[PDB]
């Protein structure tokens, strides 16, 4: 399993190379798309569903799925995702799994028991770092949950950190629909503690 850990320059170097000649076959409104993601207010399939509009959204999806389906991961690869308790379900919003820099053990507890075993299915596109918390935008101050996921070689996503309005969040963009196991629970310590929960594909 490759994992790039903190090691910016290697992951760059890896993902420009395994993904250049991908890049280079995209079509100009395949890169207009993805750059347009990385910048975007809106996760375009949550927008889809939430609303000349709904055109722009079709033909963003169209695009992203045509770009996305030719790349395969050449690798199985750790990647790193920053989220919130959001992560759970919309009544999770307050759950409060960390104050003051401190995670609380028994919510910890309750989220295991919950979901430890379970899966979910990520509808949206499923943004992550080749490098753990690269990038300020999503840091361990504001998120209490590092989501560390393996991927199986294979998997369609693809390095596109040279393409974004963000490069140093260091981008793999893992194709929408698929289903993601909660495997393990634990909390690490550095600086706030937070929730490390590692993820892996069900295919
Ligand atoms: N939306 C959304 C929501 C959560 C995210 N978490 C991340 O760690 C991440 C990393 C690189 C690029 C984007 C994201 C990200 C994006
Ligand atoms: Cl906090």
């Amino acid at each position: 399993v490759l994992d790039f850990k903190w090691y910016t320059r290697k992951a760059e170097s890896w993902g420009v190379q395994t993904f250049k000649n991908w890049k280079e076959n995209l079509t100009i409104s395949e890169k207009d798309i993805i750059t347009g993601y990385t910048g975007s207010k809106y996760d375009p399939i949550n927008e889809y569903l939430r609303k000349k509009a709904l055109e722009k959204i079709e033909n963003q999806i169209k695009n992203l799925d045509a770009a996305l389906q030719k790349s395969k991961i050449t690798e199985n690869l750790i990647v790193y995702r920053r989220v919130s308790e959001l992560q759970f379900g919309k009544k999770y919003e307050d759950y409060n799994l960390r104050q003051n820099g401190i995670i609380n053990e028994e919510k910890v507890m309750e989220l295991e028991s919950n979901f430890k075993g379970q899966t979910f299915i990520q509808h949206n596109y499923m943004s992550t770092s080749l490098v753990q918390d690269p990038h300020q935008s999503y840091s361990n101050d504001r998120y209490p949950i590092l989501l560390e996921i393996t991927i199986p070689e294979g998997v369609h996503g693809a390095y596109i950190a040279d393409m974004s309005e963000y490069p140093g969040q260091y981008e793999m963009l893992i194709n929408r629909g698929y289903t993601f196991k909660y495997d393990k629970f634990s909390i690490v310590k550095p600086g706030k503690e937070y929730l490390k929960v590692n993820l892996s594909i069900y295919l």
